[PDB]
């Protein structure tokens, strides 16, 4: 039995103390120069590497001073350090040369932390970077997760300056995969050209095979002429292999042109009694009810947004204590193509129902319970998508619950009751725009074009707000009954401003159907009425946003017609 | 702080490396017993090998070093703590483990064994635990050992190690003013008995033994005893000590001041602050001695006198951390000198006012509202004061709430609303007993030579229904003479080789009256014996116990309280 | 000559003079977020000073008294009163200047 309480902390401590005074030394490492006397024992328990340079029987055995090469001593000295107190203190720049010191040395518990530590900070940028550095030092979980990240992120950037030196075989892998997020089937044979055309002469071969792999539908296009403009003098045979590459080898449609325009929601009607609410997916075109899985499972009252690159993101929210609502500031992300969700940074607030808005790249959480106790309850706190992390900003004007955020022009606009203000994003400077004439609550607002459009509150008011010229007008009445509940919702569809809403009556069932909406008209024409065959009962708590899914990914909603 | 995840992981890892012998560069020779291991390990643990490996010497540097004076199952035992930390302490090679400790100055396993010492003393080994703390320096030991040792064995002074004690320890031990001895005398004959082990070895030490005696002793007999064993023509011991009795004038000892008095437990706090207080009567003295505060204030506990006149405590509850308490199986044992409770083994179950009766020298505790609460709730177990280990006993095939218990004719007689059955110790069975006529509950009973005297019953009242053991026989002697309208308070209890009775009644708009009467056993009528006055002794309260008992009284300190 | 009205439902320091008669702001006291602020304001050596109690949500109250300056506006450390020797006190008491006797009065025991 290891008692942890009295001999395992004295233990190690002794040890860490004897390290520091150079005492029972008997082995001492020699790295350019720099002397490290570490002892023995230790050496060979973290390191699978030591183990063997010690125990077996060779020269290095019996040699009190070792010249250890190819390895870096300010790594070894954080590595040695980690041997003496099982702490790591890693930071984010050196964790390359750590962990490649690291699979030198075999030492397997530093080894997964560092590969958990990438794995966790596969952000923007380093993607290509580490995915070229788990090819060289071969890392499954790395592989896998870079791939998928390259596959998302690549396909709309295709122009960093790592991505050019990579080796062949990734390379292959990356293109050849069904993965690519690209809604167009020539982005990747310029990606890939442009990837043949700095390093020509020199990977022709590897170029008749990327060339084969990006296949007939971007090989017909312009690939000839531009190889017989950079195509090598006295080259014979290669024209005839490259001629080969037009009927063969399965010419089949990608996976990214499904990138269809569909709505999110979240808190609807479970079907399962033993499931409180789920979030589904609807589809315009389709006309078909999609489902997606809770990120936590358990815990509710969240909040969405989609930035203009198509991505999810879930923060704040309240799960039930489950002893025998608790409020947790946890973060959650939607993976586009294997239907989960990965956690990101956690917030610094527990929030309730938090608005979160995206502006110049970053998430910006406006309000929702901060904290309720916190002296300064009129507070904001955004989100870094590049650097990961929640910065503090110049808080709120005033102090408002039940409000509604969106984006224009690259400004942020918050929406109370009566009051708005806007918060620049560079100058941090909330000044007040207008104030609006009435007095409603419980209303969400749609940032369609250079107008704000905020519809219902408590109903049918239609005050629509432009930036250009800073004022709150009507427009009309939408189309109602007599004794209904409109539960409206107001969101960009198709690049036209629609609605979708909801009426109930007294002893009636709800009916969901979406308008399409006009400016000069002011009236809301009847786009499509969903069918209750195909789409349940929501709920009243539900909430919908404009995103692209993917619906092989995703599943069909089954529900009895 | 340092990583435990990392610390565990290193010393698993090394104590696989000691297994599998790896890494070992130096071997321990002892007695022909090979010990593979290490200097990093052995340098940590021991204070001694730190000075063995970073010496400069020839066996610093020899990668064989022939540990001499040691025991192999001892070293091997450190040698799995040092690379382990586990200590499988036994109750016997706990003397070895502390010789080879103090050889290799070891602190952690020195400690521990210390601690278990301190734990482990008792009468059976006090003086050999005394002579081995004055062997090795250790104060702590030496302190507890000259404690335990003085009372044990001046009540026991039979002891065969006894005779083989240094000159010095026996100086310390005789001349100290803790000693618990009801007369004087005694002390003098085991100093002649030691004394008259050797005959010339004991004739420099005979000067110095007589010299630590009062004079009382001096000058009367067992002095021409000591001429009978003196060293033939030796006339440098006759003629000194006739001349030599002039100093060390005659003084009383301390352990001739018990005095039978009435202990009082869980009595109405005097300051307001605390929540209950112990306070004692003195039938003698005429006044109200304080006592020190059960252990984290126990409330709802049983106490027990036993033959040797040592108090124990058992069971109670404590509030946990408005009602909140939490019920505690924790047992102490109370100093009688110290004036506060050493921790002593605590009980297997936790119990609400459990029934302490001493007999054979094991404690039983029998009922007291057991949390188990099974089908054999009523569950009693006694305990070993030799062992100091808990057993359980044969179970009461009746299921008894407020009951009590004594002990006559070395068998215990536990007694409820009716019913009574007694437990035959040496057939660990119970047998039924007569039948009482009147429904009561909420008494005591006392134990005063082969009868029971159940006193009380339900307030209380004044029925009285003695038991004999001999005729098994329940019969009805008086009800004692009270004022009417009032609710006295009976205790029955034993002293001056008499049944007396503790007996506290209160009048209507009137404060509680303290009185005491005699019971007179062959003409069935009580007598005032004493009326204890209300100027020295206040309210008490209801829940409070009493227990017979001898307390040095200059050890304890009067209670400041006014009238 | 000048009263120093502090605290108030705060950290808000009016001064006010006799000469002038007149109410002006000086400054704020350092205050943390949700720092409940028993301010205690009285004369020490000739020299004005403060001595005031935070309390925060699941933290310990801490004792520390500051030295103001009148024309810098600015409350300087002078002494932080350690816990080991100071109990907490509550929320009802009060604070006044007088001179004692060291050797008449008794030390206060507690644990620190």
């Amino acid at each position: 039995r290891q008692i942890n309480t009295e001999y395992a902390v004295s233990l190690l401590e002794q040890l860490k103390l004897f390290y520091e005074q150079q005492l029972f030394t008997d082995i001492v490492l020699i790295v350019e120069g720099t002397e490290f006397p570490c002892h023995k024992m230790v050496l060979a328990t973290c390191s699978s590497y030591f183990r063997a340079m010690f125990m077996s029987g060779l020269s290095e055995s019996k040699q009190t001073h070792v010249h250890l090469r190819n390895v870096d001593a300010a790594t070894l000295q954080i590595i040695i350090t980690y041997a003496y107190t099982g702490n790591l203190a890693m930071n984010d720049s050196t964790v390359e040369q750590l962990y490649e010191t690291a699979c030198f040395l075999q030492v397997e518990d530093v080894l997964q932390r560092c590969r958990e530590y990438l794995i966790k900070k596969i952000n923007a940028e380093n993607c290509v970077r580490l995915l070229s550095f788990a090819d060289l030092f071969s890392c499954e979980e790395l592989k896998q997760s870079a791939k998928r990240m390259v596959e998302h992120k690549f396909t709309a950037v295709y122009h960093q300056d790592a991505f050019m030196q990579l080796s062949h075989d990734l390379l292959i892998d990356i293109l050849s995969s069904d993965n690519l997020n690209v809604e167009k089937e020539e982005t990747v044979r310029e990606a890939a050209m442009l990837w043949l055309e700095y390093n020509t002469e020199s990977r022709s071969q590897y170029l008749s095979s990327v060339l084969s792999q990006i296949r007939i539908d971007a090989l017909s296009e312009v690939t000839q002429r531009a190889w017989f403009q950079g195509l090598p003098p006295n080259d014979k045979s290669v024209v005839v292999q490259g001629l080969y590459k037009s009927m063969p080898k399965f010419f089949k449609p990608r996976l990214g042109m499904t990138k269809e325009e569909m709505m999110i929601f979240i808190e609807a009607s479970s079907e399962n009694p033993c499931s409180l609410y789920s979030s589904v997916c609807y589809s315009p075109q389709a006309e078909k009810v999609y489902k997606l899985c809770s990120p936590p499972a358990d815990l509710h009252k969240v909040g969405t947004v989609v930035t203009p690159d198509n991505d999810i993101y879930i923060a704040g929210g309240q799960v039930p204590l489950k002893n025998t609502f608790r409020t947790v500031n946890c973060f959650y992300w939607f993976d586009a193509q294997q239907n989960t969700w990965f956690p990101k940074t956690p917030m610094l607030f527990v929030r309730i129902k938090p608005s979160l808005v995206c502006c110049e790249g970053y998430i910006y959480a406006i309000g929702g319970d901060s904290v309720g106790g916190e002296l300064n309850r009129r507070t904001v706190e955004r989100y870094d998508t590049e650097k990961d992390e929640w910065t503090m900003v110049s808080p709120l004007p005033c102090a408002w619950q039940w409000s509604a955020a969106v984006v224009v022009h690259d400004c942020i606009y918050v929406m109370t009751l009566n009051l708005m203000y806007c918060y620049f994003p560079r100058s941090d400077s909330w000044v007040e725009m207008a104030m609006r004439q009435t007095s409603r609550s419980f209303a969400s607002a749609a940032a369609f074009g250079d107008k704000i459009f905020y519809i219902g509150g408590l109903s049918v008011t239609v005050e629509i707000y432009d930036v250009n010229k800073n004022e709150w007008k009507m427009a009309a009445n939408i189309p109602a009954k007599r004794y209904s509940d409109p539960c409206v919702r107001a969101v960009v569809i198709s690049n036209s401003l629609c609605v979708f809403m909801r009426e109930t009556h007294l002893n009636e069932r709800a009916k969901y159907v979406t308008y399409q909406y006009d400016l000069e008209l002011d009236r809301w024409s009847l786009r499509q009425h969903i069918s209750e065959r195909v789409l349940w009962d929501l709920g009243r708590d539900f909430r919908c946003t404009v995103g692209k899914l993917y619906p092989s990914c995703l599943e069909e909603s089954p529900w009895k017609p």
